[PDB]
């Protein structure tokens, strides 16, 4: 997170952190919880073994808070597209269900014809870079302000608005940056976005995933 503050400790209790391994390497994304069984994260956040902490505050240390659960599954959108970095989403089956209490439990996702609209605040939170080579080892966040669909399409030539949400005013150093990915953006308490990607600079606007658009996929997947 750029120009963002130390959250309250557990305050966000739905958060996961991602350690991804695969032949490419090691990665880093987030993630939160939506049912006792299942996180949401980005595809591009896909790996042949991704390990989940949720309970969470400072990730580098041991808390007695935190619960690890490996993912049994990691399922892409069908339609997921790295080049265009299109139906960027992810759903990960845990191998068992959390224990729910004041610092694990899951947030609610968006109705389908709710919208978002440009000029509405959110936040978003993560243990995502503070600036262009230097972290963080405790959840941090920042609040942003939804920008207008011609904003991302002026600069992103593969942007959707059907599909996507464009954040963040260019005049402020405040965006979601590396290691961030897969986090929600929070507005008024539901997790509408997905962070997805952005400018090498970290200046915004950037781009989420709009999960409105993908709820009939993520209700499907999690029934099955
Ligand atoms: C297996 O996992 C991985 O390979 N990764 C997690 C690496 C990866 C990241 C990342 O480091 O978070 N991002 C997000 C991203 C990258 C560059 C500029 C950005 C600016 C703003 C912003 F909010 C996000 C940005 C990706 C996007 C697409 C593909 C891969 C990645
Ligand atoms: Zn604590």
């Amino acid at each position: 997170i750029i120009g963002g503050r130390e959250s309250r400790p557990h305050s966000r209790p739905y958060m996961a952190y991602l350690q991804i391994q695969s032949p490419a390497g090691q990665s880093r994304c987030g993630g939160f919880l939506v049912r006792e069984d299942f996180v949401l994260t980005a595809a591009h956040c896909w790996g042949s073994n991704i390990n989940v902490t949720l309970g969470a505050h400072n990730i580098q240390r041991r808390e007695n808070t935190q619960q690890h659960i490996t993912a049994r599954r990691a399922i892409r959108h069908p339609q997921y597209n790295q080049r265009t970095i299109q139906n960027d989403i992810m759903l990960l089956q845990l191998s068992r269900r959390v224990r729910r209490n004041r610092n694990v439990n899951p947030v609610a996702l968006p109705r389908a014809q709710e919208g978002l609209r440009p000029g509405t605040l959110c936040t978003v939170a993560g243990w995502g870079r503070v600036s262009m080579r230097r972290g963080t080892d405790t959840l941090r966040e920042v609040q942003l302000r939804v920008q207008r669909d011609r904003q991302c399409l002026r600069i992103f030539g593969s942007y959707d608005p059907r599909r996507q949400i464009c954040v963040g005013d260019r005049r402020e150093r405040k965006a979601a940056f590396k290691g961030d990915s897969g986090g929600p953006l929070l507005c008024n308490n539901v997790a509408h976005g997905i962070v997805s990607y952005g400018k090498s600079s970290g200046v915004p606007p950037e781009v989420f995933t709009r999960v409105s658009s993908f709820l009939p996929w993520i209700r499907t997947t999690m029934r099955s």
